[PDB]
């Protein structure tokens, strides 16, 4: 396999990146044909390797051919993994570039994933380095992108890369001079708090820098002299001409400019040293109620938002206080804090409205610094909400507010960027936006802790229990204790990497963030508990016991009650399995969902983050069990294969039918048990009863969807009940509300229509004709809320946050989805054998395996019939 010496002969380079193929990697100067014949010589003559980076750095780019054959490669020996790895990434790269930012994402993450496993078994890759220090770049990361170059000129042994790292280097240290124009600006903006007027020379330089508003507002308020609010005029003036036409800074100053300063002036130095951090905290609260009780609000609105960061009671008095003020600015603050007393009680949903209100009064206004705190705070409640979407643009317009001026708010934003990556479970493009924001937080220790708690937590999630552990190291080494974040991190890291200072980090931190509400209260009894119960099997199983007695307590749409109750299930399960009594294991499944686990034929499945428990019993009784204490790779593929073992699946092929208890995630998927055994998703005690009276079969099918959506209608062949009743949905007729009212009296429902989840809110919808309203969804909220009177037997073909779970609750006694697209219209032939087969008197378990079978026996679609799942 030799080199082709036309294929490399340019005097320039092709590409920024670096290719590992020995000839073309060689210093040749930076950017600024290919023949069918002698391609084809190189895949004929063994030379893949060859092919995939003449594909790639020659000529027009096609990172798809190089793509596949690297793909090929991979599985192949003849090539250092490193290599492959390194050269599919900058296939990524380069099919990044030409598409838009939306789908740039994508391929920058998968290139960005490829590096990062390069240079993780292989530390002093100099071609991964050079390509992530460019992806990073691509990212809007400068700074990780000077970190890759700095290590790459420590790896690099060649003197024209390394020139060009340096000359690159270089290029990007243009950050720093932001940062430090940052910098003067705050110390400007400092020094006119502290002296007025003597710094409105600079100050004035600094207008187009967001933060020089509020240091605006500390320095007015800080004047002890009227004479001095005078001299602020120029600088409220200039600040009022950049934001627009109306002046609302000067008339402040006016109104500053006319008090009595007789008593002002002990207050406006009292107010300055509150600011400034010299009030010790058990004397700001006697000052506070000094401002509070005179006539100047202003120095009141400026200490009430001093304080009610550590102090939330004031934030009501802040709330009231600002209703109806004449300055945006404190009417967003104002917003901002009922949002934010909104969210310290789980109230995220009502959180959204004051924040929407304060965004648009502040885009309106013209005023960035406000802007970048509502934009942060509506991506937080909106990645909370799991509107990762939203969240994520949310936190895209602020960091485009902050960028070119406010340093640290950019790296709050940043922050955010990262914190919805980590709840879409994005561990690349999570760790790539926290490290870029740990890099320019560098010298602060708040921001550090929650960046290095944040970074456990995306190891967590990786099941990189190491990584999370010095994550967490570094987060306490900051000198500040941990939060709840960084308790549930640890108790997630604690269990297998105990350190000493664990348990007693864990008491201070839980100490002083006991929990707003019942259910926050519940959740801190649970993560005592569960880092408890490692060390003290008594103390910690009391704590657990004790927080799903109060979890019980609280309503079910209490999400933190929700949470305690069922991890304290899943500790309290793992800890009996640890132990070796698994006996207690399926007890505690069994009574999670308020029925005594059956005696024989039943399955149970947990898996927390690094144990996965199965544990089942046979026909006879037996007791069999799969505890893998130490995992490796998460249940992913939406198809469990393999995770029962053999021995239990023998176990388990003498039974007529098996209740399979699947706590979440592990619930709703398919594959889990082979296609001849009879089986079910068991969810609650009994079904509710038959009801009395020939029913209304409906059938919702042929759904004339809208013209944007492009799906494809569906048909169905319907067997009605003997002596029953067709009612048919068929058309422009299936709209929601039609289907709502329908399905609410209807004993036997085929749902003839596609079940999608929203990409934004990640519900689950039935997709129906446009109705009056113009609205083509029927989301499971509406299901849930609803009541089905017939109990009817839900038949869900094309589903794919779960629709029969909401059917079940709503009061279907059994739901059957099919988790794949429809086999053409033999879906109603499928489904209809299975109706007449549950007639004939047979169980539906046994019944849709029956139809397994002869549908198997006769040809048909293996991936589809599999994909069938029977909920009861």
């Amino acid at each position: 396999p030799r080199a082709l010496p036309e294929l490399w002969a340019q005097p320039q380079r092709t590409l920024e990146a670096r290719v590992t193929y020995l000839a073309a990697d060689r210093y040749r100067r930076p950017p600024q044909n290919r023949s069918l014949a002698l391609l084809s010589e190189l895949e004929k003559r063994g030379d893949l390797h060859q092919l995939a980076v003449a594909y790639l750095a020659t000529g027009v780019p096609e990172p798809s051919s190089a793509k596949a054959i690297l793909e090929g490669m991979r599985s192949d020996l003849r090539w250092q993994s490193a290599d492959v790895l390194c050269d599919l990434g900058v296939a990524h790269y380069v099919a990044s570039k030409p598409l838009d930012a939306a789908r740039a994402t994508e391929e920058l993450r998968e290139a960005l994933r490829l590096f990062d496993t390069v240079l993780a078994m292989q530390p002093g890759h100099v071609q991964a380095l050079w390509n992530r220090s460019l992806v990073y770049r691509d990212l809007g990361l400068p700074l990780s992108a000077m970190k890759d170059l700095t290590e790459f000129e420590h790896r690099e042994t060649d003197e024209g890369w390394r020139s060009e790292a340096r000359d690159r280097r270089a290029r990007l240290s243009s950050t720093l001079r932001r940062k430090e124009r940052w910098l003067a600006a705050d110390q400007t903006g400092a020094d006119l708090i502290n002296r007025g007027a003597q710094e409105l020379a600079r100050a004035l330089t600094f207008v187009d820098v967001p933060l020089l508003r509020r240091d605006f507002y500390h320095a007015v308020r800080a004047r002890t002299s009227s004479t001095d609010v005078l001299a602020l005029l120029p600088l409220a003036e200039r600040l009022d001409a950049s934001v627009g036409s109306g002046t609302v800074l000067a008339d402040y100053v006016h109104q500053v400019a006319a008090r009595d300063f007789s008593r002002r002036a002990p207050l406006a130095e009292q107010y300055a040293r509150l600011i400034s951090g010299r009030i010790p905290e058990s004397e700001q609260d006697a000052l506070l109620q000094r401002f509070l009780t005179s006539d100047e609000t202003d120095l009141a609105l400026g200490a009430l938002a001093h304080v009610m960061q550590r102090l939330p009671a004031y934030a009501s008095e802040l709330v009231r206080r600002t209703q109806h003020d004449e300055d945006p600015w404190f009417r967003v603050l104002g917003l901002q804090a009922q949002a934010m007393l909104e969210r310290q009680q789980e109230h995220y949903k009502e959180a959204l409205a004051p924040l929407e209100q304060a965004l648009d009064i502040c885009r309106r206004e013209r005023l960035v610094y406000r802007c970048i705190f509502i934009e942060n705070d509506l991506s937080h409640v909106k990645s909370w909400l799991f509107r990762v979407n939203a969240a994520a643009q949310h936190a895209r317009d602020g960091l485009a507010l902050a960028r070119p001026n406010q340093w640290d708010l950019e790296g709050v934003m940043l922050q955010a960027l990262g914190n919805v990556a980590r709840q879409a479970a994005d561990v690349t493009l999570g760790r790539a936006y926290y490290g870029e924001a740990l890099l320019m937080a560098e010298g602060d220790k708040w921001s550090t802790r929650n960046i290095h708690q944040n970074l456990a937590h995306l190891a967590i999630w990786a099941l990189e229990l190491d990584e999370a552990r010095a994550s967490l190291d570094r987060a306490m080494d900051t000198g500040l204790p941990l939060t709840q974040h960084g308790v549930a991190a640890l108790v997630d890291v604690a269990r297998t990497r105990r350190s000493p200072r664990d348990a007693l980090m864990v008491e201070q931190a839980l100490a002083r963030e006991p929990g707003n509400t019942p259910g926050q209260r519940a959740y801190a009894k649970f993560l005592h508990g569960r880092i408890l119960v490692e060390v003290d099997p008594a103390r910690g199983r009391m704590l657990l016991d004790e927080a799903i007695r109060q979890a019980e307590a609280l309503p079910l749409d209490d999400v933190s009650a929700a949470h305690a109750r069922a991890y304290s299930y899943t500790s309290l399960i793992f800890a009996d399995a640890d132990t070796g009594d698994f006996i207690a294991a399926l007890a505690r499944f069994g009574a999670e969902l308020g029925f005594e686990t059956p005696a024989r034929c039943v399955l149970g499945l947990t898996a927390d983050t690094e144990r996965s428990l199965l544990v089942a019993r046979g026909a006879q009784g037996q007791l069999l069990s799969a505890y893998v204490p130490l995992r490796s790779s998460r249940f992913e593929a939406a198809s469990m294969e393999g995770a029962v073992p053999p021995e239990m699946l023998a176990a388990l092929q003498a039974c007529t039918l098996v209740d399979v208890l699947a706590r979440p995630p592990l619930q709703g998927r398919s594959g889990l048990l082979p296609p001849g055994i009879a089986w079910r998703y068991r969810t609650r005690a009994a079904a509710p009863p038959p009801p009395a009276g020939p029913g209304t079969h409906l059938v919702v099918n042929e759904v004339r969807y809208s013209e944007e959506r492009n799906e494809v209608p569906l048909q169905w062949l319907p067997r009605t009940a003997p002596g029953a009743e067709a009612r048919f949905l068929r058309d422009l007729a299936a709209t929601p509300t039609q289907v709502l009212e329908a399905i609410s009296t209807a004993t036997e429902i085929d749902l003839a229509t596609h079940g999608k989840v929203d990409p934004d809110s990640n519900f689950a919808y039935l997709l129906l004709a446009p109705g009056a309203d113009g609205r083509d969804t029927l989301f499971e909220d509406s299901i849930r809320a609803s009541q089905l009177t017939g109990a009817p037997l839900v038949v869900l073909a094309a589903c794919e946050g779960s629709l029969p779970s909401a059917f079940l609750a709503a009061g279907a006694r059994a739901v059957l989805a099919a988790t794949h697209p429809i086999p053409d219209l033999d879906s109603s032939a499928f489904f209809g054998a299975v109706r007449d087969r549950v007639l004939a008197g047979a169980s539906l378990a046994v019944a849709v395996r029956d139809e397994r079978l002869q549908w198997l026996s006769a040809g048909g679609d293996s991936e589809w019939v599999n994909a069938v799942l029977v909920f009861e």
